[PDB]
């Protein structure tokens, strides 16, 4: 029995010996904050970007109050929010303000527009959404009434900011009340992954895997209380989040530091102003910093760590990593489905330049298996699957999507491809799913198409990725125009998407015109031909 229909438990004997091997340790989510503000009450806990902070006992009171003011509106026990929320303690606080309230986040990010935030609303059967007023130059207001017109579950609206007529995040506040315990076992939070489907897929967590998730990264990554870390991904990106992110940060009571962009101008400062040690980035961040620094000035010596990952990061700028920023490296290969692969932080600096780093979990295991579902010979390419303590065993209410991307032994097709080294360390090859890795960002190409082909000019759309040299592919756009109509240029496309609610990360950087797709024998559009045909 659990508080969440529509997702899919681990089978009983998998959980047995997960809980015997001490991963799942039965504590819900919400306690790694209790338990470290009991111990560490008076330490500093977080640090805003304009340098206000709050200590362990001032975040698990806070947490608390909003916890109460939650109730106070009806939301909790079960229910799901949307939250979509910038790097501010606004995000802290409300995180494990919801988990004691029972209620079940459902983690957007700040870039989401209407097509998204409807979809994983509706989905989730989403009650409450939580939200900035301006951000970027974008009025998130505007789109939590679009949202709420097709969405009526949505009975709440909280607006960090000026809440219009919704509800101000900051008065969600009240006495601290008694709130039962969720089970561990039942879904904690939904995660969003870019997917391969038409529509985005939410990812179910329990308590006790994601908890795992944290408490197995921050060792393996030496997160302890002097750990000053910081988040310059999305705090509700799973990379910033728990790999190990703020959480783990919090739970050894370290400071958790936010960063509002990647840019030099944002993050050397709060480095040097911070003392920050570790930290995480996407590829093309990890270009931009090792370029800046031979043109800033801030003293970045304190940094020992810079996680990488979300797209490969090439030999040569990982080689770069240690001369030009004074840090160890870590490549890290995860997904917001699970599985997390960790170079170590004292491989020989082979392995962290040329690989991927090896499995989180000793019961991680690891399938590579060729076009046949066959294992491949030992060191030969092949696709990943999965299985393990805290990878999922299905999407949340995707039944259809289910039973194509799970083997039936509980396996998780992550449709990367992969070799593994005799040291049990990956390298990354490519992919088999249809899925553009912008930059880090994930962009399903046939969500994309759909959006395209609703344009007016437009009778079929194809998808294809392209190589890049700093951002690793960018999109392109392959369209068959409607009869007698001629299809929209590239500017016109993005401002047809836009309006449509298409994150901008989505937008074809590229938008090739023709008559017809190249076909396989079977008769599904020839993506490998069409990135000959184009280009
Ligand atoms: N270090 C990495 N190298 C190559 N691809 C990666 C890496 N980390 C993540 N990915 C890709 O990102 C996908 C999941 O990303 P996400 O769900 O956004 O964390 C994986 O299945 C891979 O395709």
């Amino acid at each position: 029995s659990h508080m969440l229909d529509g997702w899919v438990p681990w089978p009983e004997s998998f959980a047995r010996r997960y809980r015997a091997a001490g991963y799942w340790e039965g504590r819900p989510l919400d306690r790694l904050l209790r338990e470290r503000a009991a111990a560490d009450p008076d330490r500093i806990a977080l640090v805003d970007a304009a340098g206000d902070r709050w200590t362990y006992a001032e975040l698990d009171r806070h947490a608390d109050r909003q916890a109460a003011g939650l109730r106070r509106l009806g939301i909790g026990a079960g229910d799901r929010v949307v939250v979509q929320l910038p790097n501010t303690d606004a995000f802290v606080v409300l995180f494990f303000a919801l988990l004691r309230a029972g209620a079940v986040p459902v983690l957007t990010l700040p870039a989401h527009r209407e097509s998204e935030i409807v979809h994983v609303a509706e989905t989730a059967g989403a009650t409450a959404y939580v939200i900035p007023d301006v951000l970027d130059g974008f009025d998130h207001r505007a789109l939590a009434r679009a949202a709420r017109k097709a969405v009526p579950s949505i009975e709440h609206v909280l607006v960090a900011g000026e809440a219009a007529e919704f509800t101000a995040l900051a008065d969600v506040d009240a006495a601290p009340v008694p709130l039962a315990e969720p089970d561990p076992g039942d879904v904690a939070l939904l995660l969003l992954s870019g997917g391969t489907t038409g529509k985005p897929k939410l990812i179910p967590r329990t308590h006790d895997d994601y908890t795992y998730n944290v408490r197995a990264s921050a060792e393996v990554c030496g997160f302890d209380s002097d750990t000053v870390y910081l988040v310059v991904l999305p705090t509700a990106h799973n990379f910033a989040l728990a790999c190990p992110g703020l959480l783990g940060t919090l739970m050894v009571g370290g400071t958790v530091v936010l960063a509002p962009t990647p840019s030099p101008e944002d993050a050397f400062e709060l480095i040097e102003r911070e003392k920050v040690t570790a930290t995480a980035v996407v590829p093309p961040v990890a270009l931009l910093w090792l370029d800046a620094v031979e043109w800033e000035d801030a003293d970045l010596s304190s940094l020992r760590l810079l996680q990488v990952g979300g797209s490969k990061l090439g030999a040569e700028p990982a080689a770069r990593v240690r001369p030009a920023l004074g840090c160890t490296l870590q490549q890290v290969f995860g997904m917001a489905e699970g599985l997390l692969n960790y170079t170590r932080l004292d491989d020989p600096s082979d392995l962290v330049i040329q690989t991927q780093g090896r499995p989180l979990s000793p019961d991680d295991e690891i399938r590579v298996v060729d076009e046949d579902g066959r294992d491949v010979a030992p060191g030969e390419t092949g696709e990943l699957l999965t299985r393990g303590p805290y990878t999922l065993r299905g999407y949340y209410r995707a039944p259809e999507h289910n039973a194509r991307t799970f083997s039936d032994d509980g396996f998780y097709r992550t449709g990367d491809l992969v070799r593994v080294l005799p040291s049990g360390h990956l390298v990354v090859e490519g992919r088999a799913k249809d899925q553009i890795n912008r930059g880090g960002d994930k962009i399903s190409a046939e969500e994309l198409e759909n959006h395209i082909m609703a344009h007016p000019g437009v009778h079929d759309a194809a998808v294809v990725g392209m190589p890049d040299a700093t951002m690793g592919e960018r999109t392109c756009a392959c369209l068959v125009p409607r009869a007698g109509r001629s299809a929209p240029a590239q500017r016109e496309l993005a401002a047809f998407l836009t309006d449509r609610g298409v994150a901008a990360y989505k937008l074809p950087d590229r938008v090739e015109v023709m008559d017809a797709f190249p076909r396989t024998s079977v008769g599904k559009t020839d993506k490998k031909e069409l990135g000959r045909r184009i280009a």
